[PDB]
């Protein structure tokens, strides 16, 4: 099982002045990209949302929604503020199956247009590591997926690992 490098944290930025709380909200994932995300022509991947939740103790309250099998699938998560706004790491980490390291990045974001995400983590002991293109609509201009694509690429992800889900009204509405 061979990867591509998880790039590094150097070459991310984090969103300058995060504010947790206009973070909030539903997000709709249109752009995918990582060292595990393949661009399938057969079947290419929906577009499932995710939801983040501020907690008083400031922590998320991440829950996604994706249309797999003729349902909704729901999947939990709290991502813990880290050493600096815009950055996370997992909560309960333990409780999850081979899982020694998780992070987030928030790299740019407008707060209601569109928001750009780095993933991290270790999982089996590959790193694994991911962007997320944040839209608060299904969709978005071209300037923000070649800036999206633009950024993917020069953490040495080619073309081939980038998709962008297919705009779906099932579950995510
Ligand atoms: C973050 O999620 C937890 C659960 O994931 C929410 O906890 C709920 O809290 C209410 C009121 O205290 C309870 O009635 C529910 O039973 C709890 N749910 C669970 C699954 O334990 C919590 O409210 C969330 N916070 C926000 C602001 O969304």
């Amino acid at each position: 099982s061979d990867l591509i490098p998880a790039p590094p944290l150097s070459k991310v930025p984090l969103q300058q002045n995060f504010q947790d709380n206009q973070f909030q909200g539903k997000w709709y994932v249109v752009g995918l990209a990582g060292n595990a995300i393949l661009r399938e022509d057969k079947d290419p991947q929906k577009m499932y949302a995710t939801i983040y939740e501020l907690k008083e103790d400031k922590s998320y309250n991440v829950t996604s929604v994706l249309f797999r099998k003729k349902k909704c699938d729901y999947w939990i998560r709290t991502f813990v503020p880290g050493c600096q706004p815009g950055e996370f790491t997992l909560g309960n980490i333990k409780s999850y199956p081979g899982l020694t390291s998780y992070l987030v990045r928030v790299v740019s974001t407008n707060y209601n247009q569109h928001a750009m995400v780095f993933f991290k983590k270790v999982s089996q002991n590959r790193e694994y590591f991911k962007i997320t293109l944040y839209g608060r609509t299904k969709e978005l201009t071209s300037e923000l997926k070649e800036n999206f694509i633009r950024f993917s690429k020069s953490l040495g992800l080619p073309e081939n690992h980038i998709v962008f889900p297919v705009p779906i009204d099932q579950c995510i509405d």
